[PDB]
């Protein structure tokens, strides 16, 4: 029975409302309702994970764990196995898995990340799942932002803080917050984003969205904007949304926007918004595809409407060779020529890299590179030829070509990170010298880029 190459994985977001759901939910695991919907002709087809995050959600663990189970029984006739579950206070993560991957997921962690200070502190924040699947590993955040339409900037705090503290993945992989521990993350919850036009126009807003013309609302979208200022999810991908807004609904029906201040809101307007979102990254050059990327029409417990994304996600294989894992394989080398990091730093300190990837028996320092003033007064940290020669594992081609090298420059001074990146080592050619390049970020912020020339050995 072959290893896959490929899995697909369901992400659901819900914000319950702190209701109950109904008796029936299986439309969001369908991926039916509004936006990009899964062909009928897969409604049998079990997804191989599925993700369930909710927020404001009022029932035990056990409680939404059965109905969740019940629900993909009923859908695929197969019982799924639970891997993961954890709460934070009224924000939830479930991941469930077909049970013939049992004996491929492992290095199973949860966390969670608090956000706000006093005031602030107690009801928002994260809660993650990571773990292996075979060779590949994957992570999983639902994150309840900061709500309210004037509080764009606490959540793009939020979302500092809950990348920054959220503590899962490959402990050994130091320098690294969780946007580049994973072969795939995604990142989904009620992230509260709204949609950014005066409550004057609440009407006419409702009335683009029974027109289903979303361009003149999304192009005022604070995640979307945000995103394209580069404040919030640097790096991260989204499908384009073909939804109707999510929330604020008034609960059983979804005839109805319930916009209005009331004192319930805070004497707060709520304009239609895109509140509920999926979003992932993934290392470069890794298959990854979105099937799917909606919102149910039939499930009106709550004042949002739940959000299904579906992804065709690349895995590789837990591979063994004579030679590694245990030993190098001499036949394997990667090489870099005339690399240099760019770093937005005034710092001076002397500066070193290293190098981690699971190709390695362990991760690799650099020496000190050699600092020049670049003309438009940034840093440039030159390494030129002097970077180690790294000796992978395995040698194997199939092997080797789908791996990636996580680079972090670090102070001489204080070994803290300047800057953290990925290469790819899927190159067009083996044994040649290839440009490579990636933007560097430090708690998930823009600090610089590493440029060069890659020469990678494989057996073949
Ligand atoms: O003790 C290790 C361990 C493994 N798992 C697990 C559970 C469900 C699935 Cl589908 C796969 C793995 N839970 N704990
Ligand atoms: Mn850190």
């Amino acid at each position: 029975q072959p290893e896959p190459d490929m899995i697909t994985i369901f992400i659901g977001t819900w914000n319950m409302g702190n209701a109950p759901p109904p008796k029936k939910i299986t439309s969001w695991f369908l991926s039916k309702g509004q936006g990009k919907t899964r062909d009928d002709s897969a409604d049998y087809i079990p997804h191989d994970i599925y993700v369930i995050g909710t927020q404001e959600d009022p029932l035990s663990e056990k409680e939404w764990l059965e109905i969740l189970k019940h629900s993909l029984q009923e859908i695929t006739s197969v019982t799924f196995k639970t891997v993961a579950i954890h709460t934070l206070w009224n924000i939830r993560i479930v991941v469930l898995a077909k049970p013939e991957h049992e004996n491929r997921i492992s290095h199973i962690c949860t966390d969670n990340v608090k956000t706000g200070i006093a005031n602030t502190l107690g009801n928002k924040g994260a809660v993650g799942v990571s773990f292996m699947f075979n060779g590949t590993s994957l992570g999983f955040v639902n994150s309840h932002l900061t709500s309210g339409s004037e509080k764009k900037l606490r959540r793009n705090q939020n979302y500092m803080n809950i990348l920054r503290f959220l503590a899962l993945g490959d402990k050994k992989l130091s320098p690294f917050n969780i946007t580049h521990r994973f072969t795939h993350l995604f990142w989904f919850g009620d992230l509260n984003y709204r949609v950014d036009l005066p409550t004057w126009e609440a009407e006419t807003i409702i009335q683009k969205i029974k027109q289903q013309q979303y361009a003149d609302l999304l192009s005022h979208d604070q995640l979307l904007t945000e995103r394209r200022e580069q404040k919030v999810f640097l790096h991260f991908e989204e499908e384009e949304i073909t939804f109707a807004p999510t929330y604020r609904f008034e609960r059983l029906t979804r005839d109805k926007y319930a916009y209005t201040k009331q004192k319930a809101t805070g004497m707060k307007y709520n304009l239609p918004s895109w509140c509920d979102r999926v979003l992932w990254k993934s290392y470069p050059l890794v298959h990854v595809v979105c099937q799917s990327y909606g919102s149910t029409s039939d499930i009106m417990t709550s004042d949002h409407s739940p959000v299904f994304a579906t992804f065709e996600a690349g895995v590789t294989s837990q591979f063994v060779s004579k030679n590694g894992p245990g030993t190098v394989d001499s036949q394997g080398q990667i090489e870099f020529l005339r690399c240099y990091a760019t770093l937005k730093t005034k710092s001076q300190t002397k500066f070193y890299l290293e190098f981690h990837s699971s190709c390695l028996e362990s991760f690799v320092k650099s020496q000190e590179g050699e600092n020049e003033e670049g003309s438009e007064g940034e840093l440039v940290v030159k390494f030129g030829e002097t970077l180690p020669k790294l000796k992978p594992i395995i040698s194997d081609p199939e092997y080797l070509l789908d791996q990636h090298i996580l680079i972090s420059i670090k102070s001489s001074d204080s070994d803290e990170s300047y800057g953290e990146g990925c290469i790819a080592l899927r190159l067009e050619a083996t044994e040649t010298q290839l440009p490579i390049y990636t933007p560097l970020t430090h708690h998930g912020e823009l600090t610089g880029h590493f440029q060069g020339e890659i020469k990678l050995q494989t057996s073949q």
